[PDB]
């Protein structure tokens, strides 16, 4: 390939050793060169380098500000020689040019918003002494509209800006991180960039907070705007890195709590025996010996506990066969009377709930729609019990009352409501240091179950329509007083629809046994058809499909057990502040600013001070704090030779 | 005392280490345990709910599941908490769900309510005893010479 | 608590400027301060430093010959300054040092073993001109670790080997083996030699990467008949120096002498007649086909059809085309065929057996799995023989005696029809595909055999208390089974033989939960037996068998790592089992005055390349931009000298 | 303080038994850990830089003589024991030291050892 | 055993101060010398 260039030129033969000149850095040389003032020999002084590079851009390269000044003083073009004096991040040059078709910048970058990029302290404050504004970040040529908008927020969100142009650096950045947060959701090709810079938006509120030096800034801080009404706003937003600090931490926990591993189970077991003496000696007088113990919210917790293990106590008595037979449409026993107070709270507590979020971010949790669910189950079963009270008399043998009785239904349904009601208690994990982040990280990989079901009940539907159309047309009912699999014999496993659709269930466990595939005929292409289709399914499901769900669950722990004690720690002090009001003291059985703002201000000056310090003058180190050594030494050794002669 | 001699493990070189390592993954079981039990506690009081009113011992040698014809699996409390533990290994018959009456209601909703501890147990929460488990080897071998 | 100082001394008031001045570059005020002080003026020339240096330790730090030559003018004392030179890289210091009780080094270092230690070919060569030596490596434990550690570390250096070694290849081949070696008995110090050996390893395949032609390379190989040294180079162990690109890509000339189904029909088509190739090779090896079964592609393909024939022949004799039930039969048509090959295996062990001199052929699993095959077959010839002869006659084979020999015969056939089908797993090496998987696979097969030694006592200790407990309950009235191995399981746990039968089967869960019953109404003894079974049924698969694969888990991780190496050493080790002459035949059949010059010019190339490559390697690699800048201020320097 | 009363250099410098003091240091900076459990990842690694500096301060012996002196300082292998009861597992597995264990402890192939061991277990009784 | 703890703890020191000086960091300082000897020589010169 005999190559050549194309699209390009040559610069000249004379104007090479000036460019030379200018790089070496010699002052005469270049001095010389540029004395052609109006009379020039047909050398341009605004050459450009194969490279792109101009004189006076290559100054500015080396920072070297004597041949800068120089050429300046010929009013040589700079056009955006200022845009790249700061990204380069040198000061004086940013200082001589602020008072004096192709480009490498996009064309809505402004140096503001490129200044903010680089977080650079010095040339931000230079800027915004001149004044200075950005575009509000509030179509036509829709690459360059997203491309626009990302980059105001890039500079928006950056500590140096926030730092000297903020009225309060704690609140812009709890609702810029919020809307960085959902504009990664109507933006999903540059999600990976909106995400990313609202997570160091988080680390800025943590930094900044992290600058406290006595317990009375902290306390001042987060009471701001009845008591801790700022640390409330910054749940609110979901700042865990914020709330999940230690400093706070340690306050949080002085509040809590107002020893060893037998010396405390036991003085918690002797607390929560005596649950129904201060909880009816706060309703008869609230003194401070026994109506104000229980306002400790540690004692209100244990107290809250200890009412719900007794609540699954006389639970799993009312099961006994001590305590009315088999009799048709029956009167509550002694149990369910002791029981009904229980529900009649949970059910008040719901209620006064209910209203006070309006189903708003209430019932999107997790742990609101299963407690919804469980009092439905239980209204349920109250209703049916009273409609079946009322219309149904005589004792009857149990054997011959026809399915769909009130009376069965209610029971079956009261069976399920319970089994609710003793899973919910595994939320209390999350107050002990060691279940804690095992429970956090326990419900979070869980999400990653969902998604293998959308593929397994394909799989399983799939399998189930061919093996009914297969079998469907075998079914025989005669001679047989039992039918299904649910069988000590086995005979129409694969008949219907409904049968087929739970005979595939149960042969993940290995409960259906291999003779369900044979017919009363001797017909031995259609068994052999139907038996290989059924090893096929447990095949898929059994070595393939649940062998690669263990396969991710491993490789996307590793990702939520990374930040594991964030999510725990943030958890338990949600579970933490719902104890430290006025309103829930009392179990369920037993229920049925002109100065302000100086200080703020005066304590929030000196923490961005002491912020702006440590971010400054203390990260020049973090090698290059002994490269300016050597430039000092070499300064102070040209001074002295030129200053001597 | 023949399960004393394990200790004896820590001698060899081979041997040895693989042993102290494998003590070292047990605290981390015993922490998982926790939630079994109460997943155990809260279906069992759930079935022997449902179950306890059709108990009969009429015309049978035996009555329990360790037997040839298992029957009455849930009818009380101590035989419904030892028959879910032996279903993990998957010795309990699908027919200990039936009753002798025609109540096809209340026997779907006891298979149900097997069928989901099955689930919950065995596919969804001992596959998460391995994921953390095998997260937990690599701390522990780093330092284990 | 008052901090104080313990154990230390004050230097002085008037030395500080004396170690401040060859600290800061002064020559003028060093040049004062000894030539006054030579009529004893008290000035200590031998000062300490708060970090213990003299004056002539600082000059070393920063280099500054001229300052080094200045105090070397004076009568000073050196003591272990050339040690310090040494190690602290310093060519100039050496070169003038070298021609002229606190120690920071073990009285076992010499100069020799240090410079060897640094690695730097031109301080190694200086050292080595003016007449070193190392001693031999063959009641203080501590002092004599601490020696043959030394020695064998600078022995084995590159630059040191490459220098003063007749032959670098083998002396490198030899060093990793006695490395290897001493780390087994060495148990404290086994990281630090096999580190050693590792890098012995490396060096070779570096010094094998500089061949530059396919000239070069077929001379060293073939040094000292075919591949003479690659052979040798595989005795030792040298996996790297094998699995070399160019020594495979040499090696894959020799083995062949497209799309898959282009190549596959190929095979099959070669290999079915492979009894006409080698009824040529057999009658005629002139030019037809007495050369195409020499080619090793085609000699593996031959052999591999061979074999499958063999294993065809075994499912046939289970056909009932292929006999009533008589005791003491005659040999079937089928076994006629069968006898060939087992006779053809037992003369290739036979044949092969003598070369290793039954050391190192009981090495690998396949050898003893043939040599297990082997017997088994030999004992079915021999009971087929014994049968025929004495215990004739027909007989219904329900009124057999078990223990007949016509029962212990086939019983032997067939567990020896398991063994050699399983040897088809051997030949997964020769594929790209299967090949790396199979290496895995059986390299972390030793790692399972560690933890099947504590499921051995857990199932003992479990089995002596179940028989212990149910033990007294044996019972065999109206029963005509007994054992779990029926369809009404009973003494499951009757004996200790049942009980480790019992236990076992449990795994797979094939015993039913009724066998932990006993005929009376004793209620105790049954829960506490059922409490057994079921302890054990946890901890064996919930816990014991979750920890084998959280092991298996991070132990495949190291094996995959060099996992290329390996399998290309396995495949060159299949290759030339075929490349030799002897063995051609499939087992259905069968039954240096102008040498050394080249060499040595070709190594003393080679080395060169080396080192010119190692010294670019360590001197330009922010490093080459610091030699420059020094540069640019020493001309600096020199041209201000020059005006001035 | 404890971050500064930790350093190796003041150690090194101002202690008498500086052996003792990278014992009993590091056993009080693994305790503190638990009670203030907000600043406990800290406190943890404080505690481990004071445990490897004792085994590099050991790891400068030069011969078996002087090193047989440090472990039977203040019966026999006094100082072992003592490293043992305040759980410094780098102190103890040290090349030098187990060496020197080993040969107490000692005071072969494959086939040349098992059938060894079994012959002597066989004929304990007498 | 003081003697032998004196000598340990000097070891120490001396590996210490070796490897923190040392350990890149070591190049700074050749430089640092011979600027300081050439504008030594300089002004002896003037
Ligand atoms: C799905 N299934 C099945 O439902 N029943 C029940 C039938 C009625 O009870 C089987 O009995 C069965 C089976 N699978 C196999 O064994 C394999 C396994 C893997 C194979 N291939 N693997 C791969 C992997 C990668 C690439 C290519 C192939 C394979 O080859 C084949 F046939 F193609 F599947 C067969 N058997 C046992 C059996 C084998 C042979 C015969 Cl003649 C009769 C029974
Ligand atoms: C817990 N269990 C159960 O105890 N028995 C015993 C009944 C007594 O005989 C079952 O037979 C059964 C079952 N589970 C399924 O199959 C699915 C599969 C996916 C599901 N959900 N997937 C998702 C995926 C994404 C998001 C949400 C859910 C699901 O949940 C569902 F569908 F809501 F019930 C159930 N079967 C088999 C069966 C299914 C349907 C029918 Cl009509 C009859 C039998
Ligand atoms: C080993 N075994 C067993 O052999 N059979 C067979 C008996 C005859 O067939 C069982 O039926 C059984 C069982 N295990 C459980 O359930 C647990 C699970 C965890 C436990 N503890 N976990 C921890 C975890 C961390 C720390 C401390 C304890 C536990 O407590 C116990 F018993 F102490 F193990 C029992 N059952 C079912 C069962 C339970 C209770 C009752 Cl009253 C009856 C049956």
């Amino acid at each position: 390939p005999l190559r050549i260039v194309r699209a390009e030129s040559e610069l000249s033969t004379q104007e090479k050793s000036y460019l030379s000149a200018v790089e070496k850095g010699d002052y005469a040389s270049v001095k010389l060169a540029l004395e052609e003032a109006e009379i020039y020999f047909k050398i341009n002084i605004n050459c450009i380098d194969p490279l792109g590079r101009t004189a006076l851009l290559i100054a500015i390269e080396n920072e070297n500000l004597e041949i800068i000044e120089l050429l300046l003083s010929f009013n040589v073009y700079v056009g955006d020689a200022l845009l790249h004096a700061i990204r380069k991040e040198v000061v004086g040059a940013v200082e001589l040019l602020l008072n004096h078709q192709f480009s490498d910048f996009t064309p809505d970058i402004t140096p503001i918003i490129l200044a903010a990029h680089t977080n650079n302290y010095e040339i931000i404050k230079m800027l915004v002494q001149k004044g200075v504004s950005v575009p509000q970040p509030h179509d036509v040529d829709s690459l360059r509209h997203s491309r626009s908008r990302l980059n105001i927020y890039k500079a928006l969100a950056s500590p140096s800006l926030i730092a000297l142009s903020s009225e309060d650096p704690f609140l812009t950045a709890f609702q810029l991180s919020w809307e960085l947060q959902e504009l990664s959701k109507v933006e999903n090709e540059f999600k990976a960039e909106y995400e990313e810079l609202s997570h160091q938006c988080k680390h800025f509120a943590k930094d900044l907070l992290d600058q406290t030096r006595s317990s009375r800034e902290l306390e001042l801080i987060l009471n701001f705007r009845n008591e801790l009404a700022r640390l409330k706003l910054a749940i609110k937003y979901r700042q865990k890195e914020f709330v999940a600090q230690p400093n706070c931490q340690q306050l949080l926990a002085s509040r809590w709590y107002d020893r060893h591993w037998a010396g405390k189970l036991i003085t918690c077991v002797f607390i929560g025996l005596m649950f129904p003496l201060l909880s009816l000696c706060y309703l008869v007088a609230p003194k401070s010996r026994y109506g104000l113990f229980i306002r400790k919210p540690f004692i209100k917790f244990i107290c809250h506990t200890a009412s719900y293990l007794t609540f699954l106590f006389l639970l799993l008595l009312a099961s006994q066969h001590i305590v009315n037979p088999d009799r048709q449409g029956p009167k509550p026993t002694t149990v369910e009377w002791m029981i009904l107070p229980w529900v009649l709270g949970f059910i008040w507590t719901e209620i006064k709930q209910m209203w006070d979020g309006g189903f708003q971010d209430y019932i999107h949790d997790w742990w609101n729609l299963m407690d919804f669910v469980m009092n439905s189950l239980y209204l349920a079963t109250i209703s049916l019990k009273i409609v079946a009270y009322v219309k149904y008399s005589g004792c009857k043998p149990r054997d011959t009352w026809e399915m769909w009785h009130p009376t069965l239904v209610a029971e079956a349904v009261f069976a399920i409501a319970n089994i609710f009601s003793s899973l919910r208690l595994i939320s209390l994990f999350t107050a002990n240091s060691h279940l804690g982040p095992l429970q956090i990280s326990l419900g979070r990989m869980l999400l990653d179950i969902l998604k293998f079901l959308f593929i397994y009940c394909l799989v399983l539907l799939a399998f189930a329509n061919g093996l009914n159309q297969l079998y469907f047309y075998y079914e025989n009912s005669e001679g047989m007083t039992c039918k299904g699999i649910r069988c000590e014999r086995q005979n129409n496993a694969f008949s219907t629809l409904f049968e087929t659709l739970q005979s595939l269930f149960w042969s993940i466990f290995g409960l259906i046994s291999l003779y369900v595939t044979n017919v009363k005929a001797d017909h031995k292409f259609t068994e052999f058809v139907g038996a290989t289709m059924f090893g096929t399914y447990n095949v898929i499901s059994l070595v393939v499909l649940l062998n690669m769900l263990i396969a991710m669950m491993n490789n996307s722990y590793q990702h939520i057990a990374d930040h594991a004690d964030i999510e725990w720690k943030f958890a338990r002090t949600k579970l933490w502040m719902s104890y430290f009001e006025e309103g829930g003291t009392l179990p369920p059985p037993f229920n049925i600013n002109v100065r302000l703002n100086h200080q703020y201000q005066e304590v929030l000056r000196n923490l961005v001070k002491r912020y702006v310090a440590a971010m400054i003058r203390d990260a020049k180190t973090e090698t290059e704090e002994n490269f300016k050594e050597l430039k000092q030494d070499i300064s102070s050794f040209r001074y002295e030779v030129i200053g001597m002669m």
